[PDB]
């Protein structure tokens, strides 16, 4: 899995 990013 590729997390998000804020
Ligand atoms: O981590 C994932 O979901 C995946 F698709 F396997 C990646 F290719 F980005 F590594």
């Amino acid at each position: 899995m590729v997390g998000g990013v804020v």
